[PDB]
């Protein structure tokens, strides 16, 4: 139940070993005044602090003056830090406030429509973002709910979404964990530890045309839901298909461990993986870092399920627009459906105490 | 502990240690045949067996035929038992199939409307329900993903709550949860320890008037909305003075420790606990069991969290109904809104490996 350094030329919640469980949120900024738009910058980055140390925010829950509203909500008192991360994202909504318009970095680009999609706009979007990822899924509703709270009156909550379970891997040396089709998720990806990958894949450098975003990255969210009737009805062989891996082990096809490397002409021509693969995609590779959810049923008699797929990159127009145009053909189109979407430019780290989130730009 | 056991005199998931995370879902069956209903008890309770000891369903996730769907849907795969426990209930609707109609059981009462109830119907009643509680989510949500397709064609999932942390406690030896809320809630409930309590209130006996009930319970469920923007801006002594403890001990006003007994006339009249204890309902007395939930946003920009109650008593007629009663007048009615409500009556255990959810009423 440790805690993850907030600080850092990067954000945590990146490269970081993914955590458990995920809390979500996409907000709108009610106020129009850049300088109180600041102060709450401010605000949540010292509040970041605390929470990524498993502290109250502020003076604390309890055992200030009793006229007073506690400044911390309490509901993470006697739980650890459970290795929580807060990130921040900046929607391209965000670019049209406080006179920002000509900081909007080119990388992050707005999406094309893609064949299938059924987004709902409620739950799309969003000025910004804050991703809380913690081993305990209270620790990270806490930082939420919280972060809500003192942004009261500057910012809304848009939309929220819970990952019960992770879908993604940062750690090739540990358990991949499973989504819920069963396959294992996250065992080709980046590691925190391939320090040459993430340069050349996740972060932004100042060369590439934003001087402010050097050091942050580009986030793309998509809620998909998964056909989990159809699925389920689906042999074997049909879903290890659909993947180009087997099911219990999920090494590549033909070979007998996960992490054995694909042999892609053995796969099916719309397998996933090999659709996916770096290889057929000029090079561009991902740090997927998604989780699982259900809400609720369809009211049609079956629950609802589905994974919140995170995709974060050097640039969108090179990471994971390319690749999804290549799951045009995908096997696995047959089992999902695209219901949300939003992107976010994630800013550099916040370098230490007297630093906070966003100081590049503003 | 890694595991619960699965069969006893009574049903685990009760008295038994409060899991971490809960899965809760309520199903409507389809199916008018009483046999084809029985097959779906043994089926499940096979399953059960299975999943409660960490392994997967019928012949595995992997490993059969090529052209047949797996047995397991495979999600738990490398997962742990985590303490997982799985408990039936049955609801006034299925009594009215399968000729049953002369065997429900008194003390599963219908609850009667509430002060400011704003109930969704689709998300209420249901013929059944399965409590699918373990410290690992993706072990609940697995055991209830496999029952709801096993038992498709005779069943279908009428709603489902995720409860992502704890509000409860049957263990006072270890710490009690915080609610959204941000206050201990657990203190003063019963324990798995305290068998004397469980008899007197919480397992239906022989001459209660139900036999094939004996040994089981009956379980009512409150989904509840928390106005949390609302509590947010209260002072902490308006929220103390709500409940009638402090926020950051838990304990009565007036003591000093969380379990300390209340005294209850120092408390505002309206204060939860006071109108709760069982004293001031002819002691009538709960073993609750509610968790946590966050189920996205209001539409207006605003959390939607709340709390999951579960209420578990010998008679519905002598445990919740008198108690939430008494809740008219609650302080606390300004920052919560019931929208959602359902009872189960919960028969008694799988006695061994030949035993069958629903045995005792089937036969
Ligand atoms: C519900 C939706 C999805 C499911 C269930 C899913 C599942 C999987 C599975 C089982 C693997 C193989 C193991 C692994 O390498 O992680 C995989 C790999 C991969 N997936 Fe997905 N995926 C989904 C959506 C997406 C999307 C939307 C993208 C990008 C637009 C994507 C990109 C990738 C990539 C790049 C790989 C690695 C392939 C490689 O380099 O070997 N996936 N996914
Ligand atoms: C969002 C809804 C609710 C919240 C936040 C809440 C919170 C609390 C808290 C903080 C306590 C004190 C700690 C404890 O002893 O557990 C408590 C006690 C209690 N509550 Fe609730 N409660 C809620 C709903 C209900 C309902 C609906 C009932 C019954 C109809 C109920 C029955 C009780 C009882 C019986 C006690 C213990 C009384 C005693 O000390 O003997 N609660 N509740
Ligand atoms: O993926
Ligand atoms: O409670």
């Amino acid at each position: 139940g440790s805690a993850v350094p907030f600080h850092g030329a990067h954000q945590a919640g990146i490269a970081t070993p993914v955590q458990d469980r995920l809390h979500f949120a996409a907000f709108d900024v009610t106020t129009e005044d850049r300088a109180a738009f600041v102060a709450l910058l401010k605000e949540w980055t010292a509040a970041a602090r605390r929470l990524t140390a498993g502290h109250a925010v502020g003076e604390g829950a309890y055992g200030g003056l009793p006229e007073a509203p506690p400044d911390d909500t309490g509901e993470a008192l006697g739980l650890k830090p459970s290795r929580l991360t807060l990130t921040i994202g900046f929607g391209p909504s965000l670019f049209t406030r406080f006179g920002l318009a000509d900081l909007r970095p080119e990388a992050l680009a707005d999406l094309p429509k893609f064949p299938g999609d059924n987004l709902d706009r409620a739950r799309s979007g969003g000025d910004l973002c804050v991703q809380a990822c913690a081993d305990d899924p209270q620790v990270a509703v806490h930082a939420i709910r919280n972060l809500a709270r003192i942004g009261f009156g500057k910012v809304v909550v848009r939309w929220s979404q819970l990952g019960f379970g992770k879908t993604s891997s940062t750690t090739p040396d540990k358990q991949t964990p499973r989504n819920l089709l069963g396959f294992k998720d996250g065992t080709r990806n980046i590691a925190g530890t391939e320090k040459d990958r993430l340069d050349r894949f996740v972060w932004a450098a100042e060369k590439d045309g934003t001087p402010w975003m050097t050091g942050g990255s580009y986030l793309v969210a998509r809620r998909i839901r998964m056909h989990i009737e159809t699925w389920d009805r689906a042999s074997l062989q049909e879903q290890e298909d659909v993947f180009g891996r087997d099911k219990g082990e999920g090494a590549p096809v033909g070979k007998a461990k996960e992490r054995d490397e694909p042999f892609l002409k053995a796969m099916k021509p719309d397998a996933h993986v090999r659709l996916a693969h770096p290889d057929s995609n000029g090079g561009a590779t991902l740090l997927r870092r998604g989780y699982s959810f259900t809400d609720g049923t369809d009211g049609l008699g079956r629950l609802d399920a589905g994974l919140f797929f995170l995709a974060y990159q050097r640039d969108i127009r090179t990471g994971f627009v390319p690749v999804q145009r290549n799951l045009a053909t995908d096997a696995l189109n047959e089992f999902i459906q695209h219901v949300g979407s939003a992107v976010f430019a994630v800013p550099p780290g916040v370098r230490d105490a007297d630093d906070w989130w966003g100081s590049t730009l503003f």
